DNA sequence: GCCGTGCGCATTCGCCGTGT
DNA sequence: TTTACGTTGCGCACGGC
RNA sequence: GACACGGCGA
């Protein structure tokens, strides 16, 4: 059959008159009404895309995949698996010849059969009308075969799968491709003969229908999901069931709004929910984006006045569309040949259709999927600024993720990519003045990518290009030099402001938002908390006449070691017995440091080889991780570019390099590395399930991790292991299932997830608190009211940048000067469960010699 | 008690969309 | 209804002469 | 507390 969805009544969201007078008088009916029209639209747009997506999935037999099918699919699956099992019993206890189907349904697991039956037939019915029990049965029988055949090369003697065939499967997409690919793997698993040598004996269409038939029957027997329409004959979906998916899908499409900016200041936050938008719609905003309610309730009665003042001041910043920039963006994006790098192609590419051509395809392919993806987004951010082009000002509601970071709620907001940032500017401008001008030029220098050199040099760079800049402002569609800069629209956006000053002088009212970005917040904060004077200089926390480059500092240290090895290290080998590689059974050319240190130097190791690795350090990236980055980022790309033969055995080459980067960075920034290991031990111990080694009883259960940021924001890290069992099918994807063991309730913490998350999560929560403090500081001590916020990037209008430049450094300083985050963290969990004698807990790492006051005179820290 | 096998894991969080 | 190159060790867990 | 594939922000 077909699922009939119906639209929702969003008119309800059109707030009452008493709450409406809250807006009117405040902002006036025109807007007050417009806003509510806007919020109502958000919900309609959301419903629009759900219905669309749905209809798409339906016309592809993927109904079972939709979140509307799930609630029902999960009620049936058990009833089916049970019937299948019961059946297998009757058929056994009954003397004589067993049904022709029994034998085949024995290959795959019962639960697999049940899902493939629910799913496959669930499609056939909603797709076409060939809902004939003979056609459906063949569909089921065919799917059951392929799962059985290509399933063994996974469940049966086949780990080679989770190695040489698992990841390569996730690449191919579509029931069709994955099959044409397994037929392939299958054929070559013979040259080696994994499953021994039992070549899958085809099934023969006859039986492949006795099976499909049995299943249908079992399905009908266990649950009236489908009904056999009396008549060759056909089947159709049970009404109560069809009307069910329609109901879930209806509700689902009303809690999926496509949030937009506000036309009036957003609604102040006074609680954990309800702030931001004014209507009291279906999806009320939550101050915090917690996973699974309950956590959001923890914030219910927490006293954190400063956190509130911040989220409010922040979303109270008025913005407007940048028309001049919108003017060029609208058109230059319709060009066949755009001067701006990687700004989609209105039209799709093509490939040269005549080892060789293999890539001539894989290339254009990848390249297009990615482009079609950027296009969808660009067009939306575009066909949306045009909608707010004329408004006097717009606003964006804010809330935070669970660590405290502040995210704007609307889909189109100031924290997007370059084209989005360029289209937006601040509404409340002010006469630029002598300094706003100074900073404006620096903002412009940074937009051109010239940011790795001192301030006078950045000013010179801009002064030097006066005429280029003047030209781009006069005729952006003609000159286009701005389009070749690192952030073209933001740069262009600065060109129009820079020209304004020329034409009008310093009394000129400017509102362009000048960004002050920190360099590696993670490392800046660890170094700052541990007083690391060496890692702190590397990230500009200390005054210098030169701008420090942590990546350059690391690459440099790599060559220091690259020399010491090229002529003073290991030599080749041919593999021995249980040496360093645990215990392999053969022998190759295990290259030695001197061999490796040779190829790298014979390559030219610069900052770009280390860039990637230092960036992800704060996300827990270690030596193994680097092996992946260097290989993918540096080698492969160079090997494929044909211009790199230093490497013969690249995997060995990367292990070494990855080892070197780890070493040096491990001495460059110790506070970071050190504070990270500490954080991980603490997490490791609280998540541990302590059982007495004697009685085997649990003395202390696994624990979650909690802490409060310096501005009073509490954070609870409690990753949890999957509730239900995850079963993955070869082609028909995965599906959950209730726990086989009743004595498996609770919830269960995920100790591994607690360890790999704590360090980055802790640091992020610190960055956030820093941002929040900075905002409140700036607003109270200096009176600034407009803020562009991107986690570790703070911005204002030129006339206000000197005071933000100040504020951002005074808060970093005041905060770390007023409290020890690590020792504070300890004092939180030490007592409150952790007991027994788990005291293998390392001592807080030692503080260094960094004098935080210096950060005040530091010019390149920004944050 | 203390290792040969054996195996689980590699980078965090927030978001949006899906050629035939 | 045809593109998907690339595969290495270190740790925390059982049982066991 | 969600497949995979692609894109973006820190």
């Amino acid at each position: 059959n077909t699922i009939n969805i119906a639209k929702n009544d969003f008119s309800d969201i059109e707030l009452a008159a008493i709450p409406f007078n809250t807006l009117a008088d405040h902002y006036g009916e025109r807007l007050a009404r417009e806003q509510l029209a806007l919020e109502h639209e958000s919900y309609e747009m959301g419903e629009a895309r759900f219905r669309k997506m749905f209809e798409r999935q339906l016309k592809a037999g993927e109904v079972a995949d939709n979140a509307a099918a799930k609630p029902l699919i999960t009620t049936l699956l058990p009833k089916m698996i049970a019937r299948i099992n019961d059946w297998f019993e009757e058929v056994k206890a009954k003397r004589g010849k067993r049904p022709t189907a029994f034998q085949f349904l024995q290959e795959i697991k019962p639960e697999a059969v049940a899902y493939i039956t629910i799913k496959t037939t669930l499609a056939c019915l909603t797709s076409a009308d060939n809902t004939t029990v003979q056609a459906v049965a063949s569909a089921i029988g065919r799917a059951i075969e392929d799962e059985a055949r290509f399933g063994r090369i996974r469940d049966l003697e086949a780990k080679h799968f989770k190695k040489n065939v698992e990841e390569q499967l996730n690449k191919r997409v579509g029931h069709v491709y994955k099959k044409a690919f397994m037929q392939v793997v299958e054929a070559d698993m013979l040259s080696k003969g994994l499953l021994g040598g039992e070549a899958w004996s085809s099934w023969h269409k006859e039986d492949s229908i006795h099976v499909g038939v049995r299943c249908i029957e079992m399905l009908i027997e266990s649950t009236g999901m489908v009904s056999l329409h009396r008549q060759s004959e056909t089947i159709e979906l049970a009404p109560e069931y069809a009307e069910a998916i329609a109901t879930r899908a209806g509700a689902l499409a009303g809690i999926s709004p496509m949030f937009q900016p506000c036309v009036v200041p957003p609604k102040p936050w006074t609680g954990i929910t309800g702030g931001g938008y004014w209507a009291n719609g279906r999806r009320p905003l939550a101050l915090v984006r917690t996973h699974s309610k309950k956590a959001l309730m923890r914030y219910e009665d927490v006293y954190m006045p400063e956190v509130y003042k911040a989220i409010n001041i922040a979303q109270n910043t008025a913005w407007k569309i940048n028309k001049k920039v919108l003017a060029v963006a609208n058109v230059i994006t319709k060009w066949k040949h755009c001067p701006v790098e990687d700004i989609p192609a209105i039209e799709r590419e093509e490939l040269p259709m005549k080892t060789a051509w293999k890539r001539a395809a894989a290339a254009v392919y990848r390249k297009d999927k990615a482009r079609k993806s950027r296009r969808i987004s660009l067009e939306f951010m575009l066909e949306q600024a045009n909608k707010f082009a004329n408004h006097k000002a717009i606003w964006f509601p804010y809330n935070m993720d669970w660590r405290g970071r502040v995210y704007a709620v609307s889909m189109f907001n100031p924290q997007g990519n370059d084209m989005t940032k360029g289209l937006l500017t601040l509404a409340k401008g002010k006469p630029i003045g002598k300094e706003g001008y100074y900073w404006l030029k620096i903002h412009g220098a940074n937009c051109a990518g010239v940011d790795k050199v001192p301030f006078p040099e950045r000013i010179k760079f801009i002064e030097e290009n006066h005429e280029n800049i003047m030209a781009c402002a006069k005729s952006p569609l003609e000159n286009t030099w701005w389009a070749e800069q690192d952030s073209p629209f933001c740069f262009l956006a600065f060109c129009f402001e820079y020209a304004g000053v020329q034409h009008h002088g310093l009394s000129y009212n400017c509102s362009l938002p000048l960004a002050f970005d920190g360099s590696c917040s993670g490392i800046q904060h660890f170094s700052a908390m541990l007083r690391d004077e060496v890692g702190g200089r590397a990230v500009n926390l200390l005054p210098s006449e030169t701008v420090q480059d942590i990546y350059g500092i690391v690459a440099k240290k790599v060559n220091e070691i690259l020399q010491a090895d090229a002529i003073n290290g290991t030599d080749n080998e041919v593999v021995t017995v249980t040496d360093e590689n645990t215990g392999e059974i053969s022998e190759k050319v295990k290259l030695g440091t001197k061999a490796l240190a040779g190829q790298w130097l014979a390559y030219g190791v610069t900052r770009s080889v280390t860039k990637r690795s230092v960036m992800t350090l704060a996300y827990g990236s270690k030596e193994f991780g680097f092996r992946q980055q260097v290989l993918e980022d540096t080698i492969q790309p160079a090997i494929d570019s044909g211009k790199g033969l230093m490497f013969t055995q690249p995997n060995q080459a990367a292990g070494y390099m990855a080892k070197l980067i780890w070493e040096s960075v491990s001495v460059t920034v110790v506070a970071a590395v050190e504070a990270m290991n500490w954080l991980k031990s603490a997490a490791k111990l609280l998540a541990a399930e302590v059982k007495d080694k004697k009685t085997g009883e649990i003395l202390r259960k696994r624990c979650a991790v909690h802490w409060v940021t310096p501005d009073g924001f509490p954070v609870w890290q409690e990753y949890k292991k999957p509730i239900q069992t995850r079963l993955n099918l070869m082609f028909l994807g995965q599906f959950r299932l209730q726990p086989t063991i009743n004595t498996n309730k609770d919830s269960e913490i995920d100790a591994h997830k607690q360890e790999s998350g704590i360090a980055p999560n802790f640091v992020h929560s610190q960055d956030g608190s820093h941002l929040r403090k900075t905002v409140v500081w700036a607003h109270e001590k200096y009176g600034i009211e407009s803020f562009a916020l991107i986690h570790d990037s703070f911005g204002t209008i030129p006339a206000d940048a000197a005071n933000l430049f100040k504020a951002v450094r005074e808060t970093m300083v005041d905060t770390y000067e007023s409290c020890d985050v690590l020792a504070d963290f300890y004092d939180q969990f030490a007592d409150q469960l952790h007991e027994s004698q788990l005291d293998k807990m390392p001592a807080l790492p030692a503080k260094g010699n960094l004098n935080l006051r210096d950060i005040l005179e530091s010019d390149f820290a920004f944050a």
